[PDB]
């Protein structure tokens, strides 16, 4: 046993508390190093004849990645107070690791050794919104979506579809359009629509704000927004906004004054200013969203900043009833502006989805504090570099998959927002070299990963294009030229998803096929419900064997309806190039 | 290399901002396994070709334990906003190390392959009241400190010191008796002192809260409290005083209503009540402090307790003007309440010392939205099973040590409690088993070690008793029993500490000695001053090796004053059984 590879520590992803009276604890080990593990637990305080009262209780190993084994033990500690360690097993060989280190037998003198989980409390618990769990969100950049308003459009506004979207062109489109098409998108199975800016700027995609209590009018006004969340609401379709509170805009009145009045402004501390009076060039004196001196950086610490953001962030929430908020590149905010906004939000609207866009590993921000959940740019990056780019083994693909899920807490998980792409970058169909085929395989592991997956207006009727501006081309209306194929078959998923719980609140797991080169097989749990997916990853047939305890086993394909056993010989599924196939697992 | 051995995550003790503009990283490593290792950073939005703009660093070993390495990394972004890997080396072998794993060749065409720290916030920073950094506490358990008013010691009090101490015995000691020897502590050379609960109670210990808004009768009034604390003051001495807010007293108001008019009493939600009416033959039927009857827990999430207890804490800081609070049992009560308490008790008073009584790993409540600090009772295991008991070698002390240290921000070990023992454990001599020599040799690492230590009143003339109530007998004033060469020891060693910058705020590090079993040398250093101190744990003289490169290096004796330099003809030290002896490293 390595025990330089064993590692756990009393906190986010190894240690939280799921609900009110169950604790999670979750240990690392190199992987296959160790046979089993048992995790040692107590309260704190029961000692009779002057022992420590514990109990053993065995540890499942829930998943595996490059290099290591995790493994799994909820408990419920008596009087919710917990101290605890592990024992592990490899042969006659037997470690007992705590947070002294490590021993060779259970140490009972003292309870000092161990890893601690003080008590457990409903006020420290995470949790997220649940109907966001169910929720299959669509993403709308309203310049692009459909212009239902024609007179509001901004002049220049190209024909719909004329060209190539340029980083300054416009195409007229607004929320009348989006209101327009909800007929579109209820068919289509969406509950959500999370919208990019759409308050008062300059730009076509409107990330530099220039008044955050104004609908831009080119989109439309109040009244009209009123009316789309309205709307939406009787469709059963959620609405999230985009609230871009890192930096404002060139012309957000506050700056322009700093600008013109230098330090004697009223305002010269609402940014990062170095020094006066403002300059642009050789480069900006001031901080600013990377180096975009038209993105000037807000000063989140100042406390009129900070009133000023928290009030825009409930102005919507109380007077048009959105039901979430996109915090775009929320990672640059302090950390306590958002203990702020969580608390002034949940207690307007305890629902609301408070959603971070985190590029990266995001725990720091996901503690029950602050947001519900991140945009899952890692999962992207995984599915893509498989299904997409065909660049890592469907082991490696399992195994990225098992690390970033482990690398937080279950709860967490269970409410990520998973997408496939966004107007950051290029189109999935795109990224796939234009093959349907693999596309279709997108679209299959997202809408059976559990999460709140998101997609990006276009990529179910199969629209191209590469990274901004190529990926915010014109939505497309036209059948003619609309991919009916993958419709459907997004329009199929959304469906299945729906009724089997297990794909949007299971637990998920990967089988090892002896060829983990393009064969991909998965299944997810909810508890009971059980589907199981095998996906067939290269451009040939292929004969894959489906490993599964033939006794009282019955499947139903997902797709054709039909039904059969499991016998001795366990079923061997035949798939065509980039073939897939659902089954449901029910045991008898 | 092991790259299972190989960690780090973005967070915490292994990435955080250690002031406005500089940002501390670590990285740990199997031990001995990797040679020299280099931070690669730069800024996420640094671009030229299809490169990201990055520029290596060396990290630094700055120590290790049982089983890894640890580097460091001290970086301060320009824009302060960072992407950063890691390039692991081992006899010129690459492996780079990020946050989508290993790989051999560094990556350039994207940043998300990289760890991140989006930006560093002063408001987010950790900060603790930089007094406590020079500060030396001295514990006062008061009903066995002094009897300065006889008039009120309760009836039953004992002949001071005449007999042992028992869970209901009472000696007299009040607030009026530590006023009388406030000079003894002075001369000493105290500048702090932290009292355990002196809110009226029944027991002596007072740990069962009967009025949090009342000084108990026995020990005086809110007049001698006010008396005692400016007379600190006016000699330079901070006054902490004890917060039993997990759980009240059997005799607290609020409870004795829930136990008569039971499910009617308005203070029902105010506990951990199971079922009506109260009990307690079996066990209590309400939660409590371990299985304590009197002592019920407090409900901190029902905001009447939280607005209680928050009363509580800001009403003696308004009134007497202390500086700090020792949060008792503070790891059982809710996070979202002791963020509340900060922001209150900083508010009224930025430089209070909330000292949180947590007895292991505290991370969570260290991150600088809680608690300024713990008390560190690992210090406590590691420094004891050393010196006193001789259970462990020196390198296992060292890498025991390293263990605490690394597993903490340098911050946040600036401002930790060292002690070496309590009223909730034995007395340090008698850990000792009677020999002062090892008390003499407990005392230097503790008051040579960076943080704010703390002396147990009796520890400096060498008290005795085992654990809880032993170690609480009457304070002795008779300078024939107590023990003067190890009075002059302290008052000797707090002296040195006051002197050197090093001492208190500087780092640490063991140097590996010839007999890695019973010499310990390590040393001091905060980039300007550099001590060094080599000890003989063991029961015969011994002539150690001081590790130096002679060359314009001079040592000057801190114990004798006595100065020489650095030769290979002199750098040897001829010390007695457990001797002891410091220097203080020039570099000419
Ligand atoms: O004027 C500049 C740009 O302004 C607008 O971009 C927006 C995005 O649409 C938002 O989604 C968001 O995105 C940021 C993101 O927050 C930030 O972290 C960074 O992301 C990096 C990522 O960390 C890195 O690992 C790698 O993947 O590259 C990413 C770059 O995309 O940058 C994003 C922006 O590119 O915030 C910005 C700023 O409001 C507008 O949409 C753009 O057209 C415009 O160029
Ligand atoms: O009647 C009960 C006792 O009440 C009083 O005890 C106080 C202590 O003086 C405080 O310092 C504190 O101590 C707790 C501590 O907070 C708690 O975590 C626990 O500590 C254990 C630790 O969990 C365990 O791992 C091991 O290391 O031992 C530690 C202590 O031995 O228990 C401590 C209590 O001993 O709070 C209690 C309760 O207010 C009173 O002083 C005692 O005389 C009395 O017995």
């Amino acid at each position: 046993m390595r025990k330089e590879a064993i590692y756990h520590r009393p906190a986010d992803n190894f240690a939280y508390a799921y609900d009110s009276e169950t604790l999670h604890l979750r240990l690392r080990t190199k992987k296959d190093d160790i046979d089993r593990v048992e995790l040692l637990h107590g309260d704190p305080y029961d000692w009779q004849n002057g022992a420590w009262q514990f109990q053993m209780m065995p540890m499942r190993k829930t998943g595996s990645d490059e290099l290591f084994d995790y493994w799994f033990a909820e408990v419920k500690p008596p009087y919710r107070r917990l101290r605890y360690g592990f024992v592990l097993y490899s042969g006659e060989e037997k470690l007992v690791y705590t947070e002294k280190g490590f021993y060779f037998e259970v140490p009972t003198d003292d309870t000092a050794y161990y890893f601690c989980f003080p008590f457990l409390h409903r006020v420290d618990l995470f949790e997220a919104p649940d109907w966001v769990k169910d929720t299959v969100w669509y993403q709308i950049f309203p310049e692009r979506f459909a212009n239902g308003n024609p007179s509001i459009s901004p002049e220049g506004s190209r024909p719909w579809g004329s060209e190539d979207p340029t980083p300054t062109s416009f195409f007229g489109g607004d929320l009348q359009g989006i209101i327009d098409h909800l007929d579109y998108l209820v068919d289509l199975g969406i509950t959500g629509i999370y919208l990019t800016p759409i308050f008062r700027s300059p730009s076509n995609h409107k990330y530099d704000t220039a008044d955050y209590f104004e609908v831009d009018p080119h989109f439309g006004d109040k009244e009209t927004l009123k009316t789309l969340i309205d709307r939406c609401h009787e469709k059963g379709i959620r609405v999230m906004l985009d609230a871009v509170f890192n930096h404002c805009g060139y012309e957000f009145a506050p700056f322009q004054d700093v600008w013109k009045n230098g330090e004697s402004s009223k305002y010269k501390d609402w940014f990062h200013i170095h020094e006066f009076p403002l300059q642009t060039e050789p480069r900006p004196n001031y901080d600013t969203f990377a180096f975009v001196p038209q993105m000037p950086k807000l000063n989140t610490a100042n406390p009129e900043v900070k009133r000023y953001l928290l009030d825009v962030a409930t102005y919507w929430i109380r007077e048009f009833d959105i039901d979430g908020w996109r915090l775009d590149v929320a990672n640059e905010i302090d950390h306590e502006f958002w203990r702020e906004f969580r608390q002034e939000v949940k207690a307007l609207k305890p629902d609301v989805y408070i959603l971070g866009q985190i590029w990266h590993d995001a725990m720091p921000w996901l503690r029950g504090d602050q947001f519900d959940a991140v945009m899952n740019y890692p999962f992207t990056d995984g599915v893509l570099r498989f299904f997409a780019k065909e660049e890592i083994s469907a082991r490696q693909f399992a195994n990225q998959m098992m690390h970033v899920l482990h690398s937080y807490p279950n709860n967490v998980n269970e409410a990520a927002f998973n997408l496939l792409g966004s107007h950051d970058t290029s189109r999935i169909l795109t990224v796939c070299g234009g093959d349907i085929r693999k596309v279709k395989l997108l679209f299959l592991f997202q809408l059976t990963f559990t999460g709140s997956p998101c997609i990006y207006y276009g990529d179910e009727i199969g629209m191209t294009g590469g990274n901004d501006p190529e990926c915010r081309k014109c939505m497309v209306w036209d059948p003619m030229q609309q991919n009916k194929e993958l419709h459907q078959h997004v329009k199929q998923l959304i469906a299945l998803r729906k009724q089997y719980r297990s794909l949007r609140r299971g637990e998920i797991s990967f089988l090892h096929a002896d060829d983990e080169m393009n064969y991909l097989i998965y299944k997810k749990t909810d508890g009971d419900e059980t589907v199981l997916v095998i996906i067939n990853r290269s451009d040939q047939k292929a004969d894959i064997p489906i490993p599964l305890d033939a006794r009282g086993t019955w499947l139903v394909n997902l797709l054709t309806g039909e039904r059969f056993a499991a016998e001795a010989e366990t079923l061997c599924t035949s798939l065509p190039p980039y073939g897939f196939v659902l089954y449901a697992i029910e045991h008898w």
